[PDB]
């Protein structure tokens, strides 16, 4: 079960588009469609939400304190709140994974992903959170890197990552009903 | 866009419902045809919906003509729609004529809407059950808002919970626009209207 | 240095739309992108919020007085916080520059445009305030004017304009950060 969903990114129409956001991009999305867009909280430094998922409460966040120190956010929110890192859910840019295609994940590595890294070390030490895996492709040779995750991409390619991103969303809100409550539904619906 | 009754001592709106489906699911399709309205009307006057579990939906509070205007869309699906417009009604003391309630509309062509007072529920369940759940009274205010129909009785489900083309949704915007521009002149009086469209320049 | 930015427009469903309000289009877009959108303050007569912006407040206005009276609320508001003229910037339509054109200048003549007169009134009779002049266009002859003001662009058009705002609200956004504050980012920013 999952109380907080973070989306790693940068803040600033500096970095708005670029590549490290996908995880913003998600949460979002999110946001949006469930009704509550993220607004400032500075005690948690970043731009947090509340929404009501299968009847219990689910919190957005985006930090504010930029991708290095991710951590600090997720951190202080998550001890708030008195949520564990399995209950957490953090979305986020991935070069493993091609434009189009997203991946959940229980703990493990962090990828060479500093944003992750962060949240590793401030939550104790534990890697043991959920991943969304947003996929952004790699750039080739291990150098145009920091352009890449911190550059715009190219329209055919956020049309792809906007489908992903989509697609992850819509499972998240159907996570929280079963199959009968599912069905109970479409007979309500027409 | 025509056919409120004229506006006096009593007459008046309290609340607003727009009526649909909630999911990402269904924000899309036909059914949600009234809640768009709502959406607009919210996000044009500053107050977009927030949640409000006391009432099934999303709610928001406008003010028009200097008075309380509450808007409300069901989260309770389209079936039981009623259970929160009943809810919210009772809870200020609401008439089923100070409540106007906007929906997807069969009869209509897409890119036509209309109003009128009480009168039949066309079909369409959540308005059915409105009726039922206001004490079994019709007599509640509707905008409709004209979808279309699919041809043959039978692909009719598919129809409403389906999302329409382009072409179609570009025709219901323009209808629902005018509409939410429509409703804000309703609230107003001539004199004041005209005043201050003098200021508006 | 600027203290508070001024979206002209007239209020209600009725005018929402309309190219008068390319003022409030912007400020509503730079205060969505911030995460603080307006919200209603009678005291100054308008909807007003808050953001900050290279680490000072930024304020941001969009009268409810109608086009007319916009001075009223421009002056209250800045009385109250002792802001300068020219630390106001005001953004409006502009009738002398095309769709899809945008453009700041300092002081000069109100071209036309009422609510620009009543706020240099208003400001004690000073002109000298900041203008981001949005171009919506001319529509020929100097009588379908007031309908063209008061009308809805078509899709053409708001398409065009839309992409100005965007600019316009990017570049002012980023106008805002020292580079000390831009370099110390992208230190954290990866």
């Amino acid at each position: 079960t999952i109380k907080l969903i973070v989306g790693l990114a940068n803040p600033g129409a500096e970095y708005a588009a670029t590549r490290h956001n996908a995880g913003a991009w998600f949460v979002d999305l999110l946001a949006e469609r469930l009704r509550a867009p993220l607004r400032e909280e500075a005690k948690f430094f970043g731009y947090t939400s509340r929404v009501t998922l299968g009847g219990e409460d689910v919190r957005l966040l985006v930090p504010t304190t930029f991708m290095n120190l991710s951590g600090k956010a997720v951190a202080a929110m998550a001890s708030f709140f008195r949520i564990n890192p399995d209950e957490i859910l953090v979305a986020h840019d991935e070069l493993d994974l091609p434009p189009g295609v997203a991946k959940f994940k229980l703990g493990g590595g962090h990828g060479g992903h500093n944003g992750l890294k962060d949240i590793i070390s401030k939550l104790g030490n534990n890697p043991n959170f959920h991943r969304l895996r947003i996929g952004i492709g790699h750039p080739g040779d291990k150098n145009k890197v920091v352009g890449f995750v911190l550059g715009k991409p190219p329209v055919s390619e956020q049309k792809l990552i906007d489908e992903a991103i989509d697609e992850a969303a819509r499972c998240t809100e159907m996570w929280f009903t079963d199959g009968l409550t599912k069905a109970t539904n479409r007979l309500h619906a027409f």
